[PDB]
């Protein structure tokens, strides 16, 4: 939102107020409390007809500070609030001195300048990380509309770089982008977004979120260049400045401080596959599919059963087509004999020409305008009404429809929609509507998360959610929404994914071959790649189906190719999957978050790591070239074996059965013997690889279990020319191979063969030892 | 501007109509039109009750493709117009399909698909550079504000990036953001720009100029994120495609359509101070600042009068205020005795105070209001009139008034402001008013630049602009506007340098030190080190002074040092600087001009290319570290003569008489023999420097003239370990270094001395050949 | 209420939609319902993103033809209504075609076709009385006003005169009059009057009483000079046909519906 007219004005209309003195400074209990004076208020004859800031500083958890900047406290402040995790007795420092009032917390202190010359500094051990200037900061009063806005600017340095606000699609560093943060169904397209959150995070190790559900109008550099502006209609401003120094550290803080993702069923990353959407499908199709899978030798873990489930404008009403699947029960115990587990499309929604809709109107359970009537539109669905999930009544009805479809067999829910919730309502709880509008992403996916925590278990319960708000992230599996069928969508796409872990989220999917319209096989091709390699994979389309023989029978070979390398890969991969849940650190990470000290990685948003070692770079061209930066050190191809030198560009060209998959030195990397499905027992029969230890450096290797705790730890420590091998748990019949080792000099406790990749070495015990020439 | 609202929808109380189908082709001369339809016309009877758009394709230069959509052409459409170089004979070839219509020049090409697909593609020798989409385009009747525009949306490729748009301060890459342009005095600080330019280019080797000096709203990734975005109020649209295919390519082919920037005289390229601008200053003043200068041996080429030479509100009358300079004539020919060029601060304002208003409004030489009575306002000066330049007899006027100034001694003059032009008046000529905001800084900045040619000569002719529109890069001199002093407005500053020349301007400066505000010591000096290596040098504060011993006593050292090192420089500086007269090709590039191909140096924004061969990278921390990119090769500190392998990033630690400035590896390099001036005699004592000449390459470097033309070439060929030095022309007294070689072989036809540097050579030709020990 | 701006065009800032393509056809005891999509939903990717029209067709009396045509159904809706005497239990038969939905009661039916061309026909043994051609009935959103309506138009044979609409004292017969259905005190001198019923007969001996106290806005033969366009400020339209087939055996069923 404009505020300035350039650096000399102020937007016509506007009238600004700033803290610009202390006038007071007062500790109650735990908190700073700071009255500011937007003039010079030091003579008694200035300390009346004026307005004053209230400016109080806390801490909700270690390393974060709060700084909640008010006007009038009178104004009615209703909820929802975010669900945020607020401790009571944080440790914190005070001091108030002459020259200064700091608040301190862990390392990080919110520090602010008594005198003449006005200061809001935020520090780390004394160092400036961020903060507000003089005029930077205060109260708009807009008599152009006759709202009033609170806003701040925190100040960036040279070169620093702003990440996150949530799932988007623009161009990934935020610099000089404006972002609305409102949910909206907009596609993957535009610069609108599903999936929006107020927090950003920099290449200087701190986040901040703007602790206001309603809308907040960033500018990120882009009215003030080197500053990030955020407003918000209000009061009072509220914001929460969360210490790194990393960016992991930064979102360890914030998803404690939020809420940590929940980790996912480890059958959830096998490969799904949908009935797409307006396409034709019925129990026949189905069988055709599953059945088309198997005959080819692709590995198939989850189906999904798309709108068309229920009759043509009654959606969401949760009662299966008769003419189309006249035996539910039935259908669903053949599809699950096989193994399957079985996903249903849900929305918050629902069509006037359902004859469920009567009985939600007459007890009270949709959303309704102000004078009582129910609030009502015609799109997605004729007199399309919303489920009032702030209505404890209606949220069990809501609740009780799916229970029923669990007791049927059906195992997840994609969670469609939520974004285009209306502010012209009154909410059954007295909720504010501005602040509805994305907490009720939340609420609703919360609501269904709990209906599987009570009916399939904690451990089993996974959402395909398309919406979210702050907190959601705890109910994992989001994926990017309506993207296209070209190469320029897939980098939109995959931007969206890097931007959710940025923002807190740990797991992330998209349609591999794109949604809307239909690829060219090698889009198709070079997108499976890239989804296999996705934490979550799922293939969807919009109006035609996404199996691989749609496209051309190489497909098919890419679709086998790269579910079986995941599958293989799951013991590598649920690790990292429990460090998104324990830590926040998603699956797919931006390079700026694995190597936050390269300059290189600033602006890198066309490949990614999947979890601390491996480098994917998808390729987004028919004939196969591809460029991808690589960090300091020595690389290795996970499967073609080459080896490259980092701090450096390279070029390349891959088929399709190909893509840059690259492994960091002095790693250890558990494989598994299954290329099958993903969820076995991961520590017995266990490929573990490693790749170049470098003298005096140790390797470090957790295989989990099915919860994700680690089960079994080896170590390979490098010493001289002598590795030593010590591992610690539980684990059977598994083996090492020396990656791009062809001889050795020595081995005690165990024996050698020569494999294509390098030495395998099996072990006698768990304490072996290699001599290299 | 808002168009869509998301993939789905569109902005309320907008009605959109798209040319979806080719109706009919036809070619007339050398110029080929499409008449397409917004629905299906294949059926006579819908043939009638319709829109149709008329899409015009010509060429007005070799390798441009002009592209015309228009609905009505009824509309008054009256100038100014862009002072473009239209060409009527241009070879063109249009072919005319059952499948297609398309209009080449050169190697670009625009196809139209008939037929059900529309398509409209630029086609690079059968390629696809970008192009439009169906429904990508066409005619916005905007119902709320009842205005209509036209639109545009060009495709942009994975990994494509965008650059220039004008001087801008954002983020360099132009992704994401909106941009206006319509000139405005916003400081260096916001989105805002003084100098508006609808032409952008990208990494993929092509650029677009919309052909609108109206206000064009580009939506550069920020609305649809794979599209650039532009639009119009007008009943047509007109923009160019640009064929590179490398950004050089580009910026040639650009600047010979719209102009080519004038060669500034090579006394231009000195030391200029300034009085700055709200401080005290007289003739005393200013004696004490030259005699400072040459006391403490600080060479100064240039002298600048700020607003104060006029008496207080009288600004823009041109009459010496007679206390504080009694005798203007006398003080000036005293100054240039002691061989300074002077400079005058003008421009194209008045402010009521001043006894020559009322003779400008009874002339009627002011711009005036629809009804008669002056257009003022009180911004800048009191009761501020406008000079109307459209009026013929006010530009003699004004011209008149400035030969008046040279007669004196004024060598040249700072052409500042003439952004903030109003759109509520009528103009002498009456010229549509949105089109002159913007057309009026070119029109100003004209008629100054041709008194100067009038006067002192072409050759002679140079200025000092804050502002600018498409053509007034022919009117060289500008500078970065009023900046702050700190390294965050250091880096914006440098930003908009990049983005200038990105944009057709081959000369450029900024204020050395900071405008605004007084720098702390540290800063000033890392600002004089980017200063005395940028085109043009100057020193230049809003309240306090920029002469070095206002800040400490090394200061003094680091303007000295960097002053001779710019007068050395000057034999390869002003042929970089010819390089722009002919070529377009700015003498500060962005390091993706000059490394088109690597990827590497896409978001490159804090060190650029001084010329073809001069990396530099200014240091914006006080404790002097600084990380910056190198590409393929191997460089050579230019004094320091350390060298550094490409393709990487670098972190350095630089004291204030240093920073990186390196030299790529095969070049032959000219630095003169005197660091007392940047005018003198350039071929004669000559040193050459030879780095890092691989096997079977061969370095050339071209001395020049005054004028600008090769006076003398040096050809060094390395053929195996022998290297053939051959000169052309005329030069005298000339020495070759070779960098970094200690002891040689043979030497035919030279003597030799080491140097702390590497071998001096001196030649007894035209022809040596060396022999490698 | 003008809403046709000539045969080619629509009044400026007002949008309307249409039941044009038969969706589905349901048996709900005595009555029957069809939904109405305003544009060809045959595909399924048709089938979202648009409006959905929900008829339906009941009796309250023998010969007496309810037809209720509304778009949503959570409005207010409030009394009072008129006393209108409803049966439960009128003998009707309803038949669902390929071609046809038919709803008979007496000798009156109100028949719609499926498929690509939509007509609301209403038939006496078999014969059309009159009828709603496509796009004579629907929803229009006023822009300029923020308020919305519901319209039909009946069609008038060669030669059928229109009469009635309560105590008026213009021209006997109806065709070429608007009237507005609210009561009024403008004496005897003017289009006003003290006594308005939205009920009109014809001389072909059906009658039709549109169901809405609130003021009915009727174009008999005055917009569209062959129909009787009525349309009320609603998000339902309920509208009764009414047989004869003599004006007195209408005014007979008339009476025993509304009272005698």
């Amino acid at each position: 939102m404009k505020i300035s007219d350039g650096n000399w004005l102020i937007q016509p209309g506007l009238n600004l107020i700033h803290p610009l003195q202390v006038f007071e400074v007062e500790q109650q209990d735990n908190e700073m409390v700071v009255y500011a004076a937007p003039r010079d208020v030091r003579e008694r004859t200035w300390q009346l007809d004026t307005p004053l800031f209230t400016l109080r500083f806390f801490s909700p958890q270690e390393g974060i500070v709060g700084v909640r900047i008010e006007h009038f406290q009178g104004a009615l402040n209703n909820g929802p609030h975010y669900p945020l995790n607020i401790l009571q007795d944080v440790k914190v420092t005070i001091e108030n001195t002459e020259r200064y009032a700091e608040f301190k917390s862990g390392n990080l202190s919110a520090r602010v300048s008594k005198g003449e010359f006005w200061s809001l500094d935020f520090l780390r051990n004394g160092e400036r990380i961020t903060g507000s200037q003089v005029k930077n900061n205060g109260y708009v009063q807009d008599t152009n509309n006759q709202r009033n806005y609170m806003f701040e600017r925190l100040d960036l340095g040279v070169g620093e770089t702003v990440y996150g606000l949530g799932e988007r699609f623009t161009a990934l560093v935020r610099n000089g982008q404006t972002v609305e943060t409102w949910n909206r169904d907009g596609g993957t397209s535009t610069e609108q977004a599903y999936k929006n959150i107020p927090f950003y995070m920099t290449n200087r190790g701190y986040g901040v979120l703007v602790n206001h559900p309603q809308c907040v109008s960033f500018e990120v550099g882009s009215e003030k260049v080197s500053k990030v502006q955020f407003s918000v209609e209000s009061e009072y401003l509220e914001y929460f400045v969360i210490d790194g120094p990393t960016p992991k550290a930064v979102l360890d803080r914030y998803t404690r401080f939020t809420g940590r993702p929940a980790l996912p069923p480890a059958w959830s990353f096998g490969l799904w596959l949908t009935t797409s959407f307006t396409t034709n499908y019925d129990e026949a199709t189905v069988n055709s599919f599953i059945d088309g899978m198997a005959e080819r030798n692709l590995p198939l873990h989850v189906f999904h059963f798309d709108c068309f489930w229920m009759k043509a404008f009654q959606w969401c009403d949760f009662e299966w087509d008769p003419l189309t699947f006249p035996d539910p029960e039935g259908m669903i115990r053949r599809l699950k004999a096989k193994g399957l587990k079985i996903c249903v499309w849900i929305n918050p929604y629902i069509g006037q020409k359902s004859p469920v809709f009567k009985e939600l109107q007459e007890k009270g359970y949709l959303l309704k305008r102000p004078d009582g009537s129910l609030w009502q539109w015609d799109k997605w669905q004729p007199g399309l009404a919303i489920y009032d999930f702030t209505n404890p009544d209606a949220c069990k009805w809501y609740a009780d429809k799916l229970k029923g479809l669990v007791a049927m067999g059906v195992d997840c829910f994609k969670t469609d929609f939520g974004e285009r919730i209306p502010t012209d309502v009154q909410w059954f709880d007295g909720s504010d509507p501005q602040k509805m509008h994305n907490h009720y992403a939340y609420i609703y996916n919360e609501l269904v998360w709990n209906v599987l925590k009570d009916t399939v278990g904690e451990e089993e319960a996974v959402l395909f959610a398309r919406s979210a708000s702050v907190g959601a992230q705890k109910f994992p599996v989001h994926w990017g929404g309506d993207c296209y069928a070209n190469y320029e969508s897939m980098a939109e796409s995959l931007r969206g994914g890097l931007s959710i872990g940025l923002s807190g989220f740990g797991f992330w999917s998209h349609d591999i071959g794109g949604f809307e319209n239909t690829a060219p096989a090698h889009v198709y091709k070079r997108w499976c790649a890239f989804g296999l390699l996705s934490s979550h994979s799922r293939l969807h389309g919009s109006k035609s189906y996404r199996v691989p023989w749609a496209y051309d029978d190489e497909s098919c070979d890419v679709v086998r190719f790269f579910t079986q390398l995941k599958c293989r890969m799951m013991p590598y991969l649920y690790r990292e999957a429990a460090r998104a849940n324990a830590r926040g650190t998603p699956m797919m990470r931006a390079m700026m978050m694995e190597f936050p000290d390269d300059p290189a990685c600033d602006y890198l948003d066309r490949q990614y790591m999947l979890g601390d070692n491996v480098m994917v770079a998808p390729v987004f061209t028919e004939a196969g070239d591809v460029q991808f930066y690589l960090p300091e050190g020595r690389w290795t191809h996970l499967w073609h074996n080459d080896e490259l030198d980092g701090s450096r560009w390279h070029k390349q060209q891959h088929g399709f059965l190909s893509l840059p998959v690259y492994v960091r030195d002095n790693t250890l990397l558990a494989l598994g013997n299954n290329d099958q499905r993903p969820d076995y027992v991961w520590h017995e029969g266990t490929a573990f690889h490693l790749f170049n230890l470098q003298d005096g450096h140790e390797a470090v290797c957790e295989v989990p279990a099915a919860d994700g705790s680690v089960i079994f730890t080896l170590k390979a420590a490098r010493t001289g020319n002598t590795i030593t091998v010590t591992g610690a748990g539980e684990a059977k019949n598994w083996t090492l191979c020396l990656r791009n080792v062809v001889k050795v000099n020595g081995l005690q406790d165990g024996s050698q063969a020569e494999s294509e990749q390098g030495l395998v070495v099996k072990p006698q015990g768990n304490a072996l030892t290699i001599t290299l020439h």
